[PDB]
């Protein structure tokens, strides 16, 4: 149908989960969802729908960084229907309030991109995602015993910073971590009238350095899917 | 103490709610409080401590726009120990989904002015309220039966704007009203590490023309005070 | 009948003084004019006129900050038919050319906001004062014996600044001293079509951190103030 | 090795075809390459080594965007030591010099990214290819017949653009189309002293709507991937 | 002594005429000037040093925009020990409140350019003229019952504006008329504490259309020679 | 027949040789054109047209910076209808990739003026040369057997310099040395869609203060002038 999506008119189920890289995607409709079949797999850029516990869910790849981001998510509102859109992936921490295996839900998403002025008249967009997402996030992990931590995160164009010495100014007003496409998922549902969150697994730690391990980053992922396909049940 | 609050450390309870208008936190004082003290009064900028069901609340005016708001916000949290801001105003609705009397929720805050890029490195900081707040005032204003209005503000620095042809494109954005203070309110409690948030009370209506009559503006903004010292209990 | 002022047209005069403080601008009303009437008490912002030298004179605060300065220079000029206003404060010197008690008159007003940029097609806009009033202090200050320091001054939309290794790049750009309004005011006077001027009393050196007495500052105040009456007359 | 690439160190030959989509580079590898490898394939990002007419060149995905671009970028010139970089890719015309299947070679790439201003002091950097490879792209569409039509291309991060009605602006300014990435590649290989050329095929027109169907869109990729295979032997 | 005058130290007055154009400069030193001998020659760029009415000037040609002017005035400051640079040219006018054959004190040079930013912390800095000189030019103009025009002027980058549709927002702003140097003189004199003022005469008006023949634009222009001669004795 | 070029339509070549220096074009006419006529000397910026073997060539002096080039090079395009500019100038040396007497051909010119993202959108204009006409000096240097430098230049606002410490980045991306307006004639040949090019000769090094004896100066400026009158041949 789209330059950049392959699936069918009507493929997508109202509720997706997006991550950048499709080798997780493919990951979660493997190991989580029943009957999951792909839709969509243009550019290697695989996207799924299955059921979960009974209940339909979609999952889509993004790529990296905020343009890429911005093309599925428009794609997927405009053409596929998609209502709302659930990002969950990892990211770099760079605040003393979270370390490895916290999960993060971004209330809002700064940037270093000039999409947000361009699309907002030269001024400060506040990109933020649908409260009431974020709201059942909150109430979801209350029940799943997770300890959710809330904030901003920083999503940037450069996973090679060329600013590495304003990560303590960026936790000081409240950012978590660093990813790259928060900004842009927000702005993207914001423009097109669609809910939208992100969730950030802390596998690693931009300043006090530590690393999660191979098995446990599998553990901590698997727990960030199992609370955004509980919140999307 | 500070050059803008001449009150005692200590005269503050940890939670203040704000107004621009000092002759408004008088009301609410007289109205709603018991035991109500006038704690400051440096430029006519009235603040008040006193208890509400039995609860001690402090209020303060902090006059118009960014600028103002900063530094009264910058004192009650760096001097006088303030721990959370609840920001309760007036504002001018763009968005078709308000009316007049509809209370907003922002949980993001917009805005023209520079400051948050002179604070942010010059890139885009998202202002945005703490969660715990947020989810705060959702449930009370659910208990209450109020039906809370969420989404963006934009915060200018231009009361009789120059951009009005802006407004729709502004609406689109999920932006309900614009008003003058919560992006400063906002980056200044990121700033510091406080709790803030704004809630908002429509009075006008900048596209459809609408506007409360003066009774009706007393009516409507009892409704919002009610709602904030609910929360604070 | 604007939402900010409460007289009557026609309470004020075509002259009109102003200061940030209300509490400053009844003390002028007090002190230095016969028969002052609160023509005006909106938000507590109180405004007056009397009489100084058998001439009507007007008097009105507006509060911290380019965005509320605006707010009240807007509503005198459109709808209360002021035609020349004349702001006299406080400011902390940056400059080693003048000293504690010193009066500088800003030729111009740089400053950190955005507003003049919204304003003027995105360029800069060199805010200035009308050159006749400045004119008009110059020659009665002599008259006075007063030895007015001449420059730029700076106006911030911080008065906590973030950028306080800047100041002595400021000094070597001529600006002797840094406040918050001057910028605003000159800027909404082109706009329209007013007769504009700020005088600033240096009771504080921002540098060499000397400081003015409770009574060096009302004498110096004073000082001023009878400049301002006088240049009015 | 790095995150986003897992081959060996040495699996790289030190001249690199680049494309956005890996699918494509997939095609490219079996349909002209012998004994082509796939060396990568983090994120579903496919990379391969072969030969053509005997001489080793390798193929790299890149995804969408200057930020993704940039990723790949980068790790290819500092880990795994490639020094030629050939981009080839699709882009939408924007000027009436150019028409359907028409090869562009981009002699410098204009961007609204704020990620060279980001690198390069807050001023202009003119991203620009490296010379010789220019010159071999020349000189070897003039071998092959091919009208190679050379100017700058305007590299967004929108695919979705909100600006339709500034195209015909940048057509003015010698933009004879939009794409998404080479703006990246050239900061980046000028950043890493490397060498990089984007040569681009028009498949759709933005201004006269015209495109390829999916037939021809293949048979006129072919033509821009035997000039790339032809110019690295 | 420096790259772009070849005059010795010592060879200008402390008080120096500056205009655009070397031959109108040199067209000032052979019909007003006494014993006026050139004393710099560089680039065709005429200076001079002579008498008039016995007393000591100095004439220097700038070239046009704001870089060029620059580049002689921070020369002549800081290598010929120049204090007074006094600057008469042409303009374009946009005010109604002008007419052809005015004279114009620039009391401020608002501009289009990026140099100030670059000066000054990237805010907007007020460029203006030294006050002194100001009340010197008003008292002479008097003097010579010369109604002299008081207001800002836009000094632009481009002779050939893209931003003509603007004109009427600069003149209901204060602009008087568009130049290419007062906002980098200005800026030039206050970062190396000088005193400069800019002088300019209305021969074109660029809304009106009127025009000055030729033989007018001549007298016109010696009404403001003999205005600045006698400003500087 | 404009305002700054008093020669008749028709007396220019359509290809026309540049220089900020108009003594420096008078050099060229008398040391190299046969029968040069000087056709223009408005403001003593003189310009020519002559014969080199034979053929009819022109030469036009520009002033310095961006707005004095891009005023000449919009007249010599829009009225006397020339179609070929070459740029020949001085730049201070700022890569360790060139020494003095080197030959550097720009193509790409980088700038901090505001003039490209006034003519752009406010995003990044790449202003680059005309391709075949550097292919042209490519070929002519290697027949005369000149070792043209090929990369980037950075056309300043500023001759004295206040980013003096980023000049080591600026090398890193590929910027061989700065000039002054090499940005602004590659943006307004792009604008009038005529062909331009830049070569600058290394006369002085800002980084190691290598310098050329006057000498050599003359020398090398001959190497560079045969190199570019030969293009045009």
């Amino acid at each position: 149908m789209t330059p950049h999506i392959n699936a069918k008119i009507g493929d997508f189920y109202p509720q997706c989960l997006l991550c950048g890289d499709p080798l997780r995607v493919s990951y979660i409709a493997k190991k989580f969802l029943q009957d999951a079949k792909e839709i969509t797999n243009v550019r290697n850029m695989l996207g799924f729908s299955g059921k979960y516990k009974g209940r339909g869910i979609s999952l889509m790849g993004h790529g990296m960084g905020i343009a890429s981001c911005t093309i599925y998510v428009t794609e997927l509102i405009k053409t596929y229907q998609v209502k709302e859109l659930l990002r969950i992936g990892t990211c770099g921490a760079i605040s003393p309030k979270v370390g490895l295996k916290d999960i993060i839900m971004a209330t809002g998403a700064s940037t270093d991109s000039k999409t947000n002025r361009v699309r907002f008249l030269n001024h400060d967009l506040s990109a933020t995602p649908d409260f009431e997402l974020s709201l059942r996030a909150y109430q979801t992990a209350k029940r799943l015993g997770i300890d959710l931590k809330v904030g901003n995160v920083f999503s940037s164009d450069f996973f090679y910073s060329f600013e590495t010495h304003a990560f303590d100014l960026m936790a000081k007003y409240n950012h978590l971590a660093i990813e790259m496409e928060a900004a842009g998922l927000y702005a993207t549902a914001m423009e097109l009238n669609a809910k939208a969150l992100c969730l950030c697994s802390v596998s690693d730690h931009l300043i006090t350095k530590e690393a999660l391990s191979p098995k446990e980053r599998v553990e901590s992922f698997d727990n960030m899917i199992i609370l955004a396909l509980e919140m999307m049940s």
